[PDB]
């Protein structure tokens, strides 16, 4: 018994580390917190988290373009329309699932927005690619512009592309093939900044934590839910549909949930993911290509959550909050406090005062670690579900 728990500490070795980075974290930064605190000076403190966030973001534009290319070239065009439709299913069915579970839970225990449907339709068509891999729009930072990254729009473009290059033939295997290389290339790096992560991990959540009443029990309604759907209602799921244990899937996935907690982006931990799911649970590549990408912005189960619970926070119908949270669920990016943005919108819609959400804010980031943790989940869970339902498209695509 005790003679057995010594083969597990020389294995996960690295996902311990990142256990014992949070544990420390959260030690050093209470620890820090009663010390006359500096924006310029928490800055300096939290770099070595900071370092970590530059290394992914790195490796996400050269990964969302590669895996989606290389992806939907690999597959027949009814094929990856049917891969498509499993995924999509699903993706509505969890975001719908999460919300009723999150009004149910608020209701229980209650303690410009054409702009934005506008300049998501501009994203999905950006009339620059170099410019798209480092912008995005944002209609009103030089212009109409802003300084971030078009994962949407590079996603939508590197889609077509790849179905182009498999509708081409050999002409196109050449840049399958590069394409390919480049995608394996990437996924050498994320080994490399993975020893990184317990080190960055500390100091992202110690920074964090070194910074009316009713928000309280705001805060436990999302947290309750977030476990409900997270570990009970999607495990669930996939133990319903694969027939197989979802509790030692989430265990090799493990390693970038805690990341997901420490970054609070789940577009900035997808090459984590990737190695999670590649490697640890042994899913098929010609999936996670395509499943992960799509999964990091559309898939956002706990943030579609956070949107009903929040919007009826503020109160303090239903079929308007329902609609628009499912909405601001797929809207919003894989990016820190990205919700709260697109909490304006869910807002709007109902007809409740904008101006509300600055009682959200104080909290929202602790939410947020958490929200994309169940985002992560979400993809995670679904690429298992979907690798396994994908079975006969996969069988013959092998010779
Ligand atoms: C809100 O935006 C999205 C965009 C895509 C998707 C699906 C997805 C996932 N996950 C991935 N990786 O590829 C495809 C999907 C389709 O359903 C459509 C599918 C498809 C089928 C047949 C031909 C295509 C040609 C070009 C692009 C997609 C094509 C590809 C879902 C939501
Ligand atoms: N932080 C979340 C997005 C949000 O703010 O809801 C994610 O990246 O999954
Ligand atoms: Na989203």
């Amino acid at each position: 018994t005790k003679e057995d728990v010594k083969s597990f500490l020389r294995r996960n070795a690295l996902l311990l580390l990142t256990v014992l980075a949070v544990i420390l974290g959260v030690v050093l930064g209470f620890l820090l917190r009663p010390y006359p605190l500096s924006p310029r000076e928490v800055k300096y403190f939290a770099f070595p988290g900071e370092l970590l966030m530059r290394m992914l973001k790195m490796l996400i534009l050269p990964l969302i373009v590669s895996s989606l290319i290389t992806g939907l070239a690999s597959l027949d065009a009814k094929a990856s329309g049917r891969l498509g439709m499993r995924a999509v299913v699903y993706y509505m069915s969890t975001t719908i699932i999460a919300v009723v579970l999150g009004i149910i839970l608020v209701l229980i225990i209650h303690p410009e927005v054409l702009d934005c449907f506008l300049d998501l339709a501009r994203n999905i068509f950006p009339s620059n690619l170099v410019s798209a891999a480092f912008r995005s729009y944002s209609t009103t930072p030089v212009g109409q512009e802003v300084e971030g990254m078009n994962i949407l729009g590079l996603v939508v473009f590197s889609m077509v592309f790849g179905f182009a290059l498999g509708k081409m033939g050999e002409q196109g295997q050449l840049l399958v093939d590069f394409f390919n290389s480049l995608n394996e290339a990437t996924m050498k790096l994320v080994a490399i900044i993975m020893w990184y992560a317990p080190l960055g991990i500390l100091f992202l959540i110690a920074g964090k934590i070194v910074e009316g009443g009713q928000l309280g029990m705001y805060m436990v309604t999302v947290i309750v839910g977030l476990v409900i759907h997270g570990l009970i209602v999607l495990p669930l799921i996939y133990f319903l549909i694969t027939r197989k244990n979802p509790f030692v899937f989430i265990a090799g996935i493990l390693q970038a949930l805690i990341t997901a907690l420490g970054t609070s982006s789940s577009s900035a931990t997808l090459p984590i993911t990737f190695k999670c799911l590649e490697e640890n649970n042994g899913v098929d590549k010609r999936i996670t290509r395509f499943v992960l990408p799509v999964g990091a912005t559309i898939n956002m189960d706990g943030t579609a959550l956070y949107e009903a619970v929040a919007a009826i926070f503020i109160a303090q119908q239903i079929i308007t909050i329902s609609i628009t949270a499912t909405a601001a669920s797929i809207g919003a990016a894989g990016i820190p406090q990205a919700g709260l943005v697109t909490m304006v919108i869910v807002l709007t819609a109902v007809g409740l005062p904008t101006d509300d959400i600055t009682l959200i804010i104080a909290v929202d980031w602790l939410l947020d670690r958490f929200r994309t943790m169940v985002n992560v989940l979400g993809d995670a869970l679904g690429a298992g579900i979907v690798e396994h339902l994908s079975r006969k498209e996969l069988e013959k695509q092998d010779a």
